[PDB]
C-alpha cells in the first residue's frame, strides 16, 4: 500500500506498537542502545503491523524495525528483528565499538552471547507467551515444556555469571549488544511473568539489577511503557 | 582437561558424526570455510555431553570452532551456527565478499542473517525436536511448528520475487544470509517437514543456484563423511 503521510526519514526511525507488559521486550533492545550512544532518533507507533505499507519495511509484520538515511544520506536503509537492529545501531553509530565489540576477540564473545539468545531464549520466550495466551487453544504440556527450556537457558547465563571477573555476559569489563538483547527476557519481572522464582539464579539477578541501574536502561524502560498513550495514540511521535 | 589429540595450530571445527540429521547446522561454518579457503581442521566430537566439550561451547552443541587470535595472544571461541559464520567472516572475510563491503550491504545481510537465526532456525528445531526427540507426540504443536515454517517460506519466497534478487541479501551475490538459510530452505529438508518444495518455486531455484556452487557441494560431501573415514572420534588427519 501506501506510507502513511507523517512517515518521513529525516534520522533513525524506530517503529514500535503500542506499550503493554508483553508488547516492549524486542522494541526495548535497539531502544536502549539508541540511550545509550545518544543517537538522534524518532518514534513511530504503529497500530497494525499487519498494514501492507509495514510489510515493506519488515517483511516479518513485527517490531522493533528501523528505516535510516544511508551514511551519505542519498539513499534510505533498514533493520528488521531486534538483533539485527542492535547490529545495524551498532554498525552505523558506535564506531569505536563501545558495545559492538573493538576487535575480532571481543566480537568473537560479543556475538556468540547475543547468538545464543537470538536463537534459544528468544525464540523460546516467544513461543512460550505464544502458546500461553495467543494460540486459540490452550496446550499445557507444550507450554511446560518451553517454561523447562527458559530454565536450561538461565543455567546457562548463571554459568557464565559464575565464571571470574565475567561482570557482563560477553566481555568481563563492560556491557554490550550481547547483555542488551538478553535483559528484556531475563529480569525479575519477566522471569515471574514465565512462572520462574528468579532468585534461583543469584549471579543473573545480580548482572539484571547491574543493567536495570544504567540510565540509559532506565530511560528506555520508561519511553517504550509510554508510546502510544501520549497525546498521538499511533503514527509519528513529537 | 581436553583430548591430548585437540591441538589449535589453526581453525578447528567440532562436529559430531554425520547423519541425515546432524549436519543442517554444522555445515553451514563448513560451506563459509571452503568459500573462503581457510585453512582448518575437523575435530569429530563422540559426545557432546562431555565436560571438556563444554569448556568450548556452553551450549554443549555443534558446530562450535576453536581458533588463533589474529595476534595470536588468545584461543578464540565460537558457537552458535549464526555466530560461526559472524566469526569467520570477522577473521577471514577481508573484503566483506559474504560478510558486507559497507553499512547499507551488512543492514541487510543481518536482517536475512538474523530472521533464519531468530525464527526459521528454532522452528525448524523445534518441530524436529516435537516430531522424534520429545517422550511424547503432541500433534498440535508439531502441525503449528510446520505452519510457521511455511510462513518462512512465504517470507523467502515474496523476498527472491522481487527485481533482480538472486540472493535473500543482496541481488548480485550470496552472503553469511544466504549459507544459514539454505540448509532449512532445500528440497531433502522442506520433504523432511512433509512440504512440497515446488510451491516456493523461486527458493527452490535459490536452493538449486546455491547448491551448484562448489564449496556448497564440498561442503555437503565432507559433513556426511566424518566420523565414518579411517578416524571415528577425534581430530581427523
Ligand atoms: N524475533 C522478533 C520477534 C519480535 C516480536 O515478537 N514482536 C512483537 C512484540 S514483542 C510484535 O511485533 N507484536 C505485535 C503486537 O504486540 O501486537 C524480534 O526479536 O524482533
Ligand atoms: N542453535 C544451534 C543448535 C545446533 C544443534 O542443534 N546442533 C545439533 C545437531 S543440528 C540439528 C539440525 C536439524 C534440525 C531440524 C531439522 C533438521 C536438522 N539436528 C538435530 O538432530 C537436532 S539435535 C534435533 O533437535 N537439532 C538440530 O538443530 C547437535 O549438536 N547435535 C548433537 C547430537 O545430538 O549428537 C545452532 O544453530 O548451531
Amino acid at each position: 500500500s501506501e506510507r502513511p503521510s507523517d512517515l518521513v526519514v529525516n534520522r533513525l526511525v524506530l517503529f514500535v506498537v503500542k506499550g503493554t507488559a508483553t508488547s516492549t521486550h524486542n522494541t526495548v533492545k535497539p531502544l536502549i542502545l539508541l540511550e545509550e550512544l545518544g543517537v538522534p532518533h524518532d518514534i513511530y507507533v504503529v497500530e497494525k503491523v499487519s498494514a501492507p505499507w509495514f510489510s515493506e519495511i519488515n517483511p516479518h509484520k513485527m517490531v522493533p524495525a528501523i528505516l535510516d538515511r544511508s551514511p551519505d544520506g542519498r539513499d534510505t536503509l533498514r533493520a528488521w528483528e531486534s538483533t539485527s537492529t542492535l547490529m545495524y545501531i551498532a554498525d552505523a553509530y558506535d564506531k569505536d565499538g563501545t558495545f559492538g565489540g573493538r576487535n575480532v576477540q571481543e566480537r568473537s564473545e560479543i556475538n556468540n552471547w547475543l547468538t545464543l539468545h537470538t536463537a534459544a531464549l528468544g525464540p523460546t520466550a516467544k513461543y512460550w507467551l505464544y502458546f500461553y495466551k495467543l494460540h486459540p487453544e490452550k496446550l499445557p504440556k507444550t507450554i511446560e515444556k518451553l517454561r523447562s527450556n527458559i530454565t536450561v537457558q538461565y543455567d546457562i547465563l548463571e554459568r557464565r555469571l559464575n565464571e571470574p571477573g565475567q561482570q557482563y555476559l560477553a566481555l568481563k569489563d563492560r556491557p554490550t549488544i550481547a547483555d542488551i538483547a538478553t535483559l528484556p527476557f531475563a529480569m525479575k519481572s519477566t522471569a515471574e511473568l514465565f512462572g520462574l522464582e528468579f532468585e534461583k539464579w543469584p549471579k543473573l539477578q545480580e548482572w539484571s539489577v547491574r543493567m536495570g541501574e544504567r540510565e540509559a536502561v532506565k530511560r528506555a524502560w520508561q519511553r517504550v511503557a509510554g508510546f502510544g498513550h501520549g497525546e498521538k495514540e499511533y503514527g509519528m511521535l513529537e
